[PDB]
This record gives structure tokens, C-alpha cells and sequence, in this order.
């Protein structure tokens, strides 16, 4: 085992089997180093660069690379990838938000029932968190007309797993659908650096400023409409190391790998309803049979991109479950069909056991409030009529529906102008016995749900209307007994 | 031995351990170096820049670096870090409205920077009016640590080109100026170079640039800023990755951590900076939401139940704030106005002795040699081993405090947060009263943000 | 020996002790070398630049470097180092400058001195850099005439040691207080070269215009009016040094003197020498503290000022091209962190001079020579002669004293003095008896009148006396004594120009 036909100093065994870095050495994998912290890495025996990106496997493997890039990017199989997006914090005036999901979650459908096997949902205008959608908070009925009767605040960001140096973004104005002109940072609103999950000017700061509109826009603006900002491109650089020993970050171009690594991997986007996170792995085609890039699945995928931690079965980030049952899944049209054709084939029945290929794309939406009643209820309200004494839930324990159940849901936890899916698990042994659920919101609406033999996914949406208003009040009514398990509420796209 | 898998001239054996450079090369420490004045480095073995600096570990610990760098950060786990920033000492409008501002460069930190070009926001409420970035007319050639930008002595440079004359575009902003606002000077970021020495010997600052450096020093550090009433300094200390078991960075406490970055001596057990007590008890300590966590978290593991014996960890920021006069009966009494109910004959005391008081206490404090419009805090460390009395607080400011405190068998601290404004004002009364007899120790006033 | 651990040509051994270049090559210092007129070297030999300049060692001593340099920066413990400033002598909406006036605007006289300690305190220490401008144009009559409700000429000075190549100064164009603009040099007003102790443009010719138009406020003119200190700061210089390359060229271009500013001042004290005319400011390295491994040679203040200045010492007493510039000659000016220092380590000393004292990094030294001074000896450069002088003495403080018994009168012409200059009258007195009494009258702008009592030894003395107009009554200093007194370095130094 001395071969290095790639030569990156990782011989060719140890690269295809299993490897991890002792003392600056590539030693092979013996499956007692787990408990010691060591993790086991894998990548091509026939490229030094597997992900595409400026560091070869050996580098990203050994940590030999900038301190500044996020711990996921060692492994050789995730690519160091800045996301670089331009967020609006005000403009003109009233204080506004930003949303880097709200155009992914825009064309998603929901349905009462779901497919065999499949569990997540189909979008069809997928889009990355470097498009931008601004929401105002201040508005009052008011319209934008009154006071003229007739500059701009940002604030960029990187969502990836390395730093960008010296960022010059391009952003375009785009007036619901018209675009004024090109704007291009010149010389102030350059940012030096810019660490990953970290914004320019850092928190704590001003937001940028940089140096008009028609009334046939005002009256679009006034109306149910806001103005949106994304990033057309973004140039900057990278830290290699000299001859010398010394950092440099000149001639080091982001741009001369965007398209490399784009080609070569899957898009995959997970967001915790505060802090979003965009990663790219590197994928096989399928094919060239001289492709030696190692196949792995969906879900192995997650936790290497997220570093996630395998607490027994389950996935956990940062304590957040993000496992297959507990989160919304949102998928383009060829991810989804590909899941669709994949899973037929596979007995798990699960999106997680389905291998990773290069192009697919992946939305992960982890809910609001999440409850099953093993560990995990962060619900503002406890719902009513629990029943815990039973060992048929759907991983420890389920709930024992027999009669009505209510939920209090004020109305000032909620984000207001929002739409929201209220989803869940529910099982039937008997299959004989009807579920009514009645949501209280702005508007009122009854459906009814026939569970199964096993356990099946339902959802329902609704919609918040006004920061002051009524309660929101969801109940679920059983003929007989019903179980249900993994209860969930995601937050959808805003609403006019 | 001699084994260096890092290659920086300095053996793994050497670094794991204790390390001393004599001769300019690397020798094993012995505790008989102490006595005549050489200091024990320790650094990790499988890097060799361990702060993340561009001086590698063996340029750091011998010195073959720039001169004008503090010796502080002589220390491996020290980074050589310059902190800039910009301070607006005057701020002139005049005929539309063209603005100028009197500025003048601070650097705190413990590197020299080169070729100085910051950028500054410039806010009123909020909006940003422009952001501002010095041109060739105002850059700054040498900022040297705890030196400022004309030096002193200098008259402050003005600012008031943007290439150009700068001037606001709407009036109403600046007609709101004089609605009771102000206008916020703050830095987003700072251009300049480092010194390196090249294969001729000469010093060269030209493609030495310290933003290659910021995003690595800034993530594998912990940020410590000791403020002594007058001059205020930031520091960065590396540490090591939790999850990480090819992560060789040595572990030190809080108070190693402080006393490396900031060069406070130590006689025995108390921790000096040039005579003035840094101590646990003798100072201000705040820090954030995390740090708080952490510290407390590991406080109840730990028997001696001290801050500066909690282990030193990534991220971490600390905040030092140094008493502005501070009595602890022994050694050191700058208090102007004198105490009541005073009894010095007692050895209870934290260190040395205490004071014995029979009742209540009650200080009344002349503003001549106080700030107008600061908030500050009066602390303290209480005893009372019949934890029967109970001690509350009557205090004259801004909104009358009325507070409850039990002491407890042993040493208890004493603070109360209150708010004091006006300068043309009542006088501020503070009254504090106890049933029975206790000790009380390290008597401290602190400044604090207005 | 043969071990050389910083690789710069001279041996560990040669550099602890004293060493000498001949033949371009180091040699062990012998003493019967100084009759020759070699110099004796030290420097450190840890360190390739024990100065902090440029040039090592080895290149300073052999004298391997530009020879535009002067030859006190060929010992290694004083730096090559240009002190770059800009002096304005037209005024346009005929003038001096002085470049010690900000050191003695805040020294305080007084008549007595503790013992050991005979030099004066400072508390706004500034280097020749910062320098005012005094009008002579004006007899009496304000600006405001004329006009009432843009290009100055100025010419840079070099008081280093090293030239500077394209310079480029960024004066601060302060009036009082408010800086109405910072200015630099562009393309017409950088000069290709400035040798030490000379200008741009050279003596001969015309000074240079300064550069749109700036305007100028209406209170700061009867600001001036009241009072004339208009000042050039010069916050900033950027030049070049010259080295040679593999091909044997002098290169000027890459070779900033900004990269080794911070690291000189951070290793070196500073000492500033005026010699009434012209002033000289020299950096001389020092160690650190507390470092073990500081290998920096440790040499006294008289040392430290001999090598700087290349004082010859002709016995036991120094002299700078035949001016006297002994401790009990001038006029010692220090900081307070220098003072107290210099204070705290006489107590400790049997001999109480302030040029045994060790030279420390960071101290700050500025010598200022009186305009006349006599010690009976050899030297007196008064325009008149002392009344009742006693030659024939042998308890002078070298040689001889002045045998004082009845009164003292001296005739001092004002043109020999300049106008609106405050001035300190000092000297030495002793009386073995410690009975007699000694007063004095200084016929100035004010009639002032000091009692003096002596002491067992000699005590330093020092009166204040200030000048007004170039047309009024001479200066006249009595010294009146009731029994024998002896009187030894007598001396006048200009300080600072009082207002108008
Ligand atoms: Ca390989
Ligand atoms: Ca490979
Ligand atoms: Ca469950
Ligand atoms: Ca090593
Ligand atoms: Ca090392
Ligand atoms: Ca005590
Ligand atoms: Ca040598
Ligand atoms: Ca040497
Ligand atoms: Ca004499």
C-alpha cells in the first residue's frame, strides 16, 4: 500500500477504503479511532481535488488550509464554497427584513396526502440563498405615495464554509420585475474579508450605504408587492500558502473555480428558521466508468455537509432534529423524480437511503415547534390531552388519540403576513375511524383525514393575517383511537 | 530529542513541554531559568504558526521579528495582533453644507501597522449619511501600539475629502441634528501591512497585508481587553479546538491567559500589571452571553470556585475593567472621601486583614473628582459567619434603589447597578445598613457606560 | 575567536569586547590602536543591526555604506536615521524659526538646585520636527491693516544623520489649534536629495512656493495679532535610502524609510544637540530591561554623547568642535520619565554626575549650549570683560574660579542679544565659610532682585531675565558679595521667545 497515482500523498488503498490524518500522516482506518474523535474520510484515488475547489483532498483532510474555513470543509467530500448573497436592511423610510428562502418556498404546493414512500414536497421555481426577498416591518396600512405626493441600506453575507477576501458584489435592482441598472461595488463597499455565517459590516455596525422610481412602481410597491435584491455574481479571493510561509490572498480568483465546482457536485440547503446554511458535495457522473468519486447516501451527505451528530439513529444539529420525519424536505422537479424512481426499488422506504448524485437539489425546513413526545416540545402551549403510556409511536412513543385535542396559539409568536403547513404523523390499526381538524386563522377551513394500516403524513395550511389579532386554535377529532406522532409547523413564504 | 514534524526549528519534545530560546536556538526549560529572567513557552507541535500570525513560533519566542512589536507577544499562544481604530476629537459644519471632522487614529493592539487606510461609518440616528475612506492625503505611514496617528503632540487631521468635498443631500437630516441627536463615528475596517525581513535582510511592507490574516487569527483566539481608566488595551489568545484530537494547542486558565497578554507580574499569588491590582476580586470582570455560560458551567465542577482557574476556551471574550479607586485596607487607599463606622483591627480579610464594622455604613461621595452623567457601581466583599442579618440598600439617584441582600457564612460580593445624572443635581447618597456585625473587604468605585 | 552566531562577519568574542575594521576586515581592539585614530566598536552579537537601521554591523563600522552618510552613524550603537522637517520664512495671506522652542516654552526656572541633580525638567518635549515661525516684519502694527473683514514659502532640513531620497513631507497646516487643511507634496515640491545638515533648496537659492486656495477665518488673524505662533507641523516624511545591489549600483527605489522608523524608536533614546545656530538630533540604541537575551552594549550618557556627536575628549571634558559641552557647561533639558530616572539612579552613584548615569532606552535628552559662557580657564566668549576678576585662584571647579569680594559689573549691548527672548543667567558659587551672602540685580524689561546663599561646595544657580525691543536700555548683571566668594562657569542660554 504505496501507490499515489494522484499523487497527493494519500495512498491509493487507504483512499479507497477508509483514512484519517495522524500527526500530519495518512493512516489507515481502524474502527476504534471513532470514540477517540477521529473521523473517517474517503475521497477519488484518481484526483488530487476531489470537490473541485482549490485545496487537494490532503489538504482539506489534514486541516493544512486557512483557519478561517468551517470544520465541514475538511472532509474531502465537501467542497470549500463561499455563498456570498446582499442582503437590504433599510431604504429609501421604515425598517425592513430579509428572507433567503421565501423564493425557494414561493411555488410549493401542499397537498392533504402523500405518496407512497415519497415524504417531501415538490417546488418548482428552486432558487439559492444569494437571492434575496425584503419584507417591510414597520407598515401600518400606510402607503408609500403619502409625504412625497408625488439611499439604500445592505449588508452582505456568506452562508458557505469558507471566508471570502476582498468581495466586490453585483447586485441588480429589480423593481417587481424591472430592472433599473447594474450596480457594481467601486472602491468603498469592498469588503476586506468575510468569515463564513458571518455579515459585512459585522453585527453591531451600520449597515452599508452605497450611491429613482415611477409611480406605476409605487402603486406596485403599495400594493401587495416588495422589492427584491440578488446577486448576479461576486468576485473575490482565497488564502494559499507561499514558498515563504506567508498568506496570500492576490491573483487567488473565486471565480476561476465557481463553474468547476457548481458541475461536480449537489446543492444542498438546510435552514433553521434563524440561520441558513448552503453546501455543495461532490457527486460521481454516472456515466463514466473511470469516476472514482466515493458513493454515498442522502443522509450521509446531510451530516458530513452540517456536521450533524448520530445520536443512536437520529440526526441532531445543534441539538435541532433534522431527521427525515422531523423536518419539510422541499425538492426541484428531477430530485424529486429521481427520489421518486430510486425509491421503488429500495425496501427502507426512506429519502435518506437514497444515494447522492450530482445535480440534485435539496431544501431542508426545520419547523417552528416540533413535538414527539419522546424528548423534544418547544410548542408555546402544551397541547391537551396528551397520552404517553404506550410504546407504538413512531420511534419511542406515540399519542393516544381518543376524543378532542386543542392547541393555544397566540397570535405574537407567530410572524405575521406568513404562510404556515401544519403537518404530522398519523396511524389507524382498526382503519375504521375518521380524523376532523379545524384550524382557526384568518380564514376558516374543515377537511377531513382517513388514516391507515401505518403510519402516514398528512398536511394542511393556513395563513397569519396582522400582528394584532385573534389566537390561532387547531384541533384534532377522533371517532375512535388514533395514534399520532411528530407533530410539526414550518413557516412557509410571506404573504401580501 | 530532535524530531520537528512542523519544521519550525523547534523539537516536538521541546514544545510539548516547556521551552526556552537561548543563544537563539531552542533549549529545555528548567525551573532555575525563572531566577534569571527567561520565560517558559509552550506551543503546539504539529503547526507552526500556533496564533495564526505570519511570525511562526521560533520567530515569536526569539524575537527575530520587528522590534516595534510588544514583547507580549513574544508568546507563542499571544498573537501579534494591531488593533486600529478612529476617534473624532472635533466636528465642524459650514456653507450647501460642507462637513468636516477633526480624527485621530488609535492602535491597541500589540503589532505595528504600515500604510494605514481606515474606513469609517459616519451615522446620525441610524441611517448611515456616508461611508468614508481615507485617501493618499491622509494615510497614515507608521502606527506604532499605544501611539496615535498624528502623534501626540500633533494637531489632529482633518477630514473632509471623499474622492472631493463631501456634503449631505437632504436638509432634514441635518436640521434633526439639533433635536437633541449626535453624530456616531465608528470603524468597519482598516488597511495596512506587517514587516518581514527578506533573503537581503532589509524590511519590507509592501505585499504584507494584514486582512490575509484577520479571518484566521479572529477564529482560533479568544479576545481579552483590559481597560485601566486611562489607556485600554485588546488582545488575542490562541486555544484549542473542542472536537479536534490533531488540535496540539496547549490548554491555560483565565489567569495565565492574562497574565501572558498583558505582561502582569506576579508576587506570590496576586497578579499585578505596574502596580495596579488585576486580581479576580480587585477589578471588574464582564463578559457575554457565552462566555457567561461557559464560566458557570465549569464553576461548579471546580473546588476553588475562582474565574481566573476556568480553563481558557475558543471564543471566549473577556472584559477587564479596572476600578477606578479601590481600598483593601492593606496596601492601597486612593478613596477621597473617608469612610464611616471603621474598625481596622481584624485578620479575617481576604488577603491580608479586613475592617470590622459594627452596624451600618453610610459614604457620602463629593463629584468634584467624579465624571458628570456616567453610571458607576460601589463593590465590595462581605463576611458574616451568623448568617442571622440581613443588609439592604438606600440610595439617592435618577430612580431611588431599595434592595435586599443576605450575606452569607463566607465572603460575599457586594453591587448594585444605578444610574447617576445630572451635574447641576442632588448630591448621590448611598446607604447601606446591617443588623449585627460584619467584615467587609476591597472596597471599589468603577466607571461604567453612559 | 572564529564563532560569529549573527552572521555578520565579526566574531561573538570581538563583539562583546571592543573591535576595529582594517583592511576591511575586524581585528581585536588594542589600546595603542587610539593613537592611530581608530575608534573602539561594541554592538551586540545576537543581532545583524544592533541600531535598528538598514545597514548591520559590519557595514556601518567598515564604512561599506553610502558616503552621503555622516561619520557618526559608523559606530553600530548610533543609527542612520533622517529627521526630515519643514521651516517656513514667508508669509503670504522676513521670518525666523526656532526648532527648540517647544522644549523650553515649558521649562520652569528655579533658583535652586537639589544636589547631584543640576539640569532642568521639561513638560512638552517635542524633536526638531516641530518647529514655529517668529515674524520680524511687524514693528508694532497688526495684520489687520490692509486688508480686513494663499502660496507660502517653505524649505525642508535634514538634523539626522543619513540623507533621504524623494522626499515627500505631509505638513500640517495648523494656525491655532484648528487645522484648516493637511497638505502633501505632489510633483514639484519632492526633493531628489537631502544630505544631513543641509536643505531643499541648498542655501544659495530661493525657497520653494507652497501649493488650490484655503479659506481663513477672521477670529485666528487677531488670534495672531495678540500673539504670534503660527506652526508647520510636519506629521510625516516619505523618502528612500540608498543600498548597493549584486551589480554594484546604488538603488534608491524599494528602500522606504518608513519600514525602519518604528523599529529604530523603538530600540534607541533620543538625544537632541543645539549649538545656538544649528541643531542636531541622533538616535543611539539601548537594551531591554528585562530581557536575558538583550546582548545591546550598556555605555553612560557621556559616552552615548561623545559616539553621537563625535565630541572630542580633550582630558576629561568634551568638546564639540571647540565649544565646551560639558555637564557643567550647558543646559540639560529632560522629560519627566528621563528625570526621574536620572534622579533615582544618582542616589547610587559616589561620583553624582549626570553623564555616569546609564543611557535607557526611551530616555530623552536635549542639550542646549549657552550663547555666552566664560569658566576663567581657557574659554570666554562674553562681548565685554568681567569687573573685578582674581585670575590667580586654585579651588576653581577644574583649574581656577573668580575671587569675588565687593561687586561685579558687566556690560552687555543689546544687539548682541536677541529681541523678545526669554533667557536664563546661570553659574556656580561657593564659600568654604558658608557665612557670606551674594545678591544679584539683572537690569532687563523688569527690575528684578534675588538673594543667593552658598554652600560649603558648589551649588548651581540659574535667574530668569527676559529681553524687549531692539531699541532699549543694555543688560546689566551685578554680583555683589559681603566676604570671599568663589564664582566658576558663568553662562547665559537663550530659551523660548516670549509674546508680543
Ligand atoms: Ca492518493
Ligand atoms: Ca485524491
Ligand atoms: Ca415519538
Ligand atoms: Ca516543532
Ligand atoms: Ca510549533
Ligand atoms: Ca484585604
Ligand atoms: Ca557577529
Ligand atoms: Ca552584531
Ligand atoms: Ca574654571
Amino acid at each position: 500500500e504505496d501507490l499515489d497515482t494522484d499523487n497527493d500523498n494519500i495512498p491509493d488503498a487507504y483512499e479507497k477504503n477508509g483514512y484519517t490524518i495522524k500527526d500530519s500522516i495518512a493512516v489507515k482506518w481502524n474502527d476504534s479511532f471513532a470514540e477517540q474523535g477521529y473521523k473517517k474520510y474517503v475521497s477519488s484515488y484518481l484526483e488530487s481535488n476531489t470537490a473541485g475547489d482549490p485545496y487537494t483532498d490532503y489538504q482539506k483532510a489534514s486541516g493544512s488550509i486557512d483557519k478561517a474555513i468551517k470544520l465541514e470543509a475538511r472532509d474531502p467530500l465537501v467542497a470549500a464554497y463561499p455563498v456570498v448573497g446582499v442582503g437590504m436592511e433599510n431604504l429609501i423610510s421604515r425598517a425592513t427584513t430579509n428572507s433567503k428562502t421565501d423564493a425557494n418556498t414561493v411555488g410549493v404546493s401542499i397537498s392533504a396526502g402523500y405518496q407512497n414512500g415519497f415524504t417531501g414536497n415538490i417546488t418548482t421555481s428552486y432558487s439559492h440563498t444569494t437571492d434575496n426577498s425584503t419584507a417591510v416591518q414597520d407598515s401600518n396600512g400606510e402607503s408609500w405615495n403619502t409625504g412625497l405626493s408625488i439611499n439604500a441600506n445592505v449588508r452582505y453575507y456568506n452562508t458557505g464554509t469558507a471566508p471570502m477576501y476582498k468581495v466586490t458584489p453585483t447586485t441588480n435592482l429589480v423593481l417587481d420585475g424591472e430592472t433599473l441598472a447594474t450596480i457594481k461595488a467601486q472602491d468603498n463597499q469592498i469588503g476586506n474579508n468575510l468569515s463564513p455565517n458571518e455579515t459585512y459590516p459585522k453585527k453591531g455596525l451600520s449597515p452599508l450605504a452605497l450611491n429613482p422610481i415611477n409611480y406605476d412602481q409605487l402603486k406596485k410597491l403599495d400594493s401587495g408587492k416588495q422589492i427584491k435584491l440578488e446577486t448576479t455574481q461576486v468576485s473575490g479571493n482565497y488564502g494559499t500558502k507561499n514558498s515563504q510561509g506567508q498568506i496570500i490572498t492576490e491573483g487567488n480568483s473565486w471565480s476561476n473555480y465557481i463553474s468547476q465546482i457548481d458541475s461536480v457536485s449537489a446543492s444542498i440547503i438546510l435552514d433553521t428558521g434563524s440561520q441558513t446554511f448552503e453546501r455543495r458535495v461532490a457527486a460521481k457522473e454516472q456515466g463514466n466508468p473511470e469516476d472514482k468519486t466515493p458513493e454515498i447516501t442522502i443522509g450521509e451527505a446531510i451530516k458530513k455537509a452540517f456536521s450533524a451528530t448520530k445520536n443512536g439513529e437520529l440526526l441532531y444539529f445543534n441539538g435541532i432534529p433534522i431527521d427525515e420525519s422531523c423536518v419539510e424536505l422541499i425538492f426541484d422537479d428531477n430530485t424529486s423524480e429521481i427520489i421518486k424512481e430510486q425509491l421503488k426499488y429500495l425496501d427502507d422506504k426512506k429519502i435518506y437511503n437514497v444515494k447522492l448524485e450530482r445535480g440534485m437539489n435539496i431544501l431542508i425546513k426545520v419547523p417552528s415547534y416540533f413535538t414527539n413526545f419522546d424528548e423534544y416540545n418547544n410548542f408555546p402551549a402544551s397541547w391537551s390531552n396528551i397520552d404517553t403510556k404506550n410504546q407504538d409511536g413512531l420511534q419511542s412513543v406515540a399519542n393516544k388519540l381518543s376524543g378532542e385535542t386543542k392547541i393555544i396559539i397566540p397570535m405574537s409568536k407567530l410572524k405575521p403576513y406568513k404562510r404556515y403547513v401544519f403537518s404530522g404523523y398519523s396511524k389507524d390499526p382498526s382503519t375504521s375511524n375518521s380524523i376532523t381538524v379545524n384550524i382557526k386563522s384568518k380564514e376558516q377551513k374543515t377537511d377531513y383525514l382517513v388514516p391507515e394500516k401505518d403510519y402516514t403524513k398528512f398536511s394542511y395550511e393556513f395563513e397569519t393575517t396582522g400582528k394584532d389579532s385573534s389566537d390561532i386554535e387547531i384541533t384534532l377529532t377522533s371517532s375512535g383511537v388514533i395514534f399520532l406522532d411528530n407533530l410539526s409547523i414550518t413557516e412557509l413564504n410571506s404573504t401580501p
